[PDB]
């Protein structure tokens, strides 16, 4: 149907916007602490601590399959990246501190992304 096609075009356009948001968020992590999944070879107990792991590579895979239906879904995944790190790692670690900086800096980007997703429908 033409309606299905139109809905597909909206999903595609959202996907393009989310790809730029994701690039911008990832630049706020120049150390690449959140680039890849936590390794179960190197943190074998990780899943006893953290139930829903998340990282930028896993977000990127989801995005390229047009797997985010809306910005809320994408923000949930970004928040897991930050929130997992701040529970697993102590306050006085380079990891926790990197999460805090990513949160603070990413908040700016997400604030305007919310306006762009509303604005352009």
């Amino acid at each position: 149907s033409m309606e299905q096609v139109a809905m597909e075009l909206r999903l595609t356009e959202l996907t393009r916007l989310l790809r730029s948001v994701l690039d911008q968020l990832q630049d706020k992590d120049p150390a690449r602490i959140f680039a890849q999944p936590v390794s179960l070879k190197e943190v074998p107990d990780y899943l006893d601590h953290i139930k829903h792991p998340m990282d930028f590579a896993t977000m990127r895979k989801r995005l390229e399959a047009q797997g985010y239906k809306n910005l809320h879904e994408f923000e949930e995944d970004f928040d897991l990246i930050i929130d997992n790190c701040m529970k697993y790692n102590a306050r006085d670690t380079v990891f926790y501190r990197a999460a805090v900086r990513l949160r603070d800096q990413g908040g700016v980007v997400l604030r305007q992304a919310r306006r762009e997703v509303d604005s352009i429908g």
